C-alpha cells in the first residue's frame, strides 16, 4: 500500500515578513518586526526583510518550483500592513497578492494554507497599544472578516494565529521578538488577547458558513522531561511544561487555564484578565490543531526564582539552533494530543524542520545530508503515529526556502531550498529531492 495516503498532504510553510520583500510596495506600511529589526541590537547584524528572498515579486518561480517537487499543500501567512495599512483603511493592492499567489497555487494543484496572523503586526496598532489594547480584538475581527470575505473562494484551510507562545512570552516577557518588551504581567494579558482575537475570528468564520472550508489554530509544543527522578525536578518539569504547552492547550481544548499555573503566575503578576465569558469564545470548537514541533527540553530545578528552569544538555546532536534532534517527542506529543487535549480531531504538523551549516559546493549543490536524515527520522515517526490511530492529515515542512529567521536573521537555514540573497537564486538542497521523492513514492 502507501505510508501515507493519497489524500494526506505532504507541504512546506513560509511566512510573509520571512520571504516576501518588497517590504514598501503596493501600499504596505510597517510591522512591528521592520520597526524592531531597525532597533540597535535588535536583530542579528541589523538584518531586515526589506528584500527577504523577494517572494513578492518571484512568487510564479517559486510556485512552478513547489510544482516540480510535486508539493501538495503550501502554508503561507498573510500580512496584516499589506491588507489594513492603516486602521480601518483597506488597500486592495495588497489583497491582490494574494489572490494572485492562491490563483498561482490552485492552478499548480496546491492546496492554500493561510495564517492570517504570523507576528507582522501593522505598526499603527502597536502604536495604538497593540496586543497590549482588548480593542485589538475588533482589529483583528475586521482584518480576518475581510480575509473569509475577499479571498474565501481561493482558500478553504485558515489557520488564525502561528505560535502565540512567541507573540506573548517571547515578545513580552523574555523579549527576544517584536516589540521585545520584559514584563511577565503583559506577556500574560497578551497571551489572553491573542486567544480571544482567535475566538473572534473563528465566531466570524462560522457565522459565514463557508461551503468545505476549516478553521484552527498554530502552537509550537514540545516534550519536557525531568532531568532526574526527583521532586525538585518534577516540579520544574511541570512548569516549563505549563509554560510551554498547557498555559495554550488548556483554555483552547478546556475552557480553563492551567489552575497550577495560573497559581503560579500569581505569585508574579497579575491574571486577573481570566473570566468565564472570555474563556468560552477562545474555547470555540475548530476544525484542526496544528502542531509546530522541533525539540524537547530537559529540566532541572534552578534557583527557585521565576521560570528559572537549568536546561540540561542529554549530550546528543542538536540542530545550528542548539536545538536537540529528538524525534521520538514528535510521536510523543501527537500521542499527548490524541490522549488528552484533541482526542479524534484532525491534526497538521504545520512546522517541523531544521537549521545546518548549509554551504553551496563546487558541483552547485547542497548535500544537507543532517537535513535529509533529520526529516526522514521524523515522517517516520508521523508514519508511525498514523498506523497507531492517530488522526494526522498531513505534515508542512518549515521551510520551503532559506529566509529571514527573526532575531537571527539570515543566519539560520531552514529550507529545503537554498537561497544565494545576492542573486535571490534558488538551489534544491539534497532535502528537496528526498522529499520530492517522499512524495512521489508515499514510501518511507
Ligand atoms: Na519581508
Ligand atoms: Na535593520
Ligand atoms: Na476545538
Amino acid at each position: 500500500m502507501k505510508d501515507f495516503s493519497k489524500d494526506f498532504l505532504f507541504g512546506v510553510a513560509t511566512a510573509s515578513y520571512q520571504v516576501e520583500g518588497a517590504y514598501n510596495e503596493d501600499g504596505r506600511t510597517m510591522s512591528i518586526w521592520d520597526t524592531f529589526s531597525r532597533q540597535d541590537g535588535k536583530v542579528y547584524k541589523s538584518h531586515n526583510g526589506d528584500v527577504a528572498c523577494d517572494h513578492y515579486h518571484l512568487y510564479k518561480d517559486d510556485v512552478k518550483m513547489m510544482k516540480d517537487l510535486g508539493i501538495e499543500a503550501y502554508r503561507f501567512s498573510i500580512a496584516w500592513p499589506r491588507i489594513f495599512p492603516a486602521k480601518g483603511q483597506y488597500n486592495p493592492k495588497g489583497m491582490d497578492f494574494y489572490k494572485r499567489l492562491t490563483d498561482e497555487l490552485l492552478k499548480n494543484d496546491i492546496k492554500p494554507f493561510a495564517t492570517i496572523y504570523h507576528w507582522d503586526l501593522p505598526q499603527w496598532a502597536d502604536d495604538l497599544g497593540g496586543w497590549l489594547n482588548r480593542e485589538i480584538v475588533e482589529w483583528y475581527g475586521e482584518y480576518a472578516e475581510k480575509l473569509f470575505s475577499e479571498l474565501g473562494g481561493y482558500i478553504k484551510n485558515w489557520i488564525t494565529l502561528n505560535e502565540p507562545w512567541c507573540s506573548s512570552f517571547l515578545s513580552y516577557f523574555i523579549g527576544e521578538h517584536a516589540p521585545g518588551h520584559k514584563d511577565l504581567g503583559e506577556a500574560l494579558l497578551v497571551s489572553h488577547n491573542l486567544l480571544l482575537s482567535h475566538g473572534k475570528a473563528v465566531e466570524i468564520f462560522r457565522g459565514l458558513n463557508l461551503d468545505d472550508s476549516k478553521i484552527g489554530i498554530t502552537l509550537n509544543l514540545n516534550e519536557v522531561f525531568p532531568a532526574s527522578d526527583s521532586d525538585d525536578d518534577k516540579v520544574a518539569a511541570q512548569i516549563a511544561d505549563g509554560f510551554q504547552n498547557r498555559w495554550f492547550l488548556d483554555p483552547l481544548f478546556k475552557g480553563k487555564y492551567p489552575q497550577d499555573m495560573v497559581e503560579y503566575f500569581g505569585k508574579y503578576a497579575k491574571v486577573d484578565f481570566i473570566n468565564d465569558e472570555d474563556l468560552k469564545l477562545i474555547s470555540q470548537k475548530l476544525d484542526f490543531l496544528g502542531v509546530n514541533y522541533y525539540t524537547r527540553a530537559v529540566v532541572q530545578k534552578g534557583n527557585d526564582g521565576l521560570l528559572d528552569a537549568v536546561q540540561i544538555d542529554p549530550g546528543n546532536e542538536r540542530t545550528e539552533m542548539g536545538w536537540e534532534i529528538y524525534p521520538e517527542s514528535l510521536y510523543n506529543i501527537l500521542m499527548r494530543l490524541k490522549r488528552e487535549y484533541t482526542y479524534d480531531m484532525p491534526l497538521y504538523i504545520t512546522e517541523n524542520g531544521a537549521a545546518f551549516n548549509d554551504v553551496v559546493e563546487d558541483d552547485g549543490r547542497v548535500h544537507d545530508e543532517k537535513r535529509v536524515e533529520f526529516l526522514k527520522q521524523h515522517f517516520k515517526e508521523a508514519k508511525r503515529f498514523l498506523n497507531d490511530g492517530g488522526n494526522l492529515k498531513g505534515y508542512f515542512v518549515w521551510s520551503l526556502m532559506d529566509n529571514f529567521e527573526w532575531a537571527h536573521g539570515y543566519s539560520k537555514r531552514f529550507g529545503i531550498v537554498y537561497v544565494d540573497y545576492e542573486t535571490e537564486k534558488r538551489i534544491l538542497k539534497d532535502s528537496a529531492l528526498w522529499y520530492k521523492d517522499l512524495i512521489s513514492t508515499r514510501t518511507i
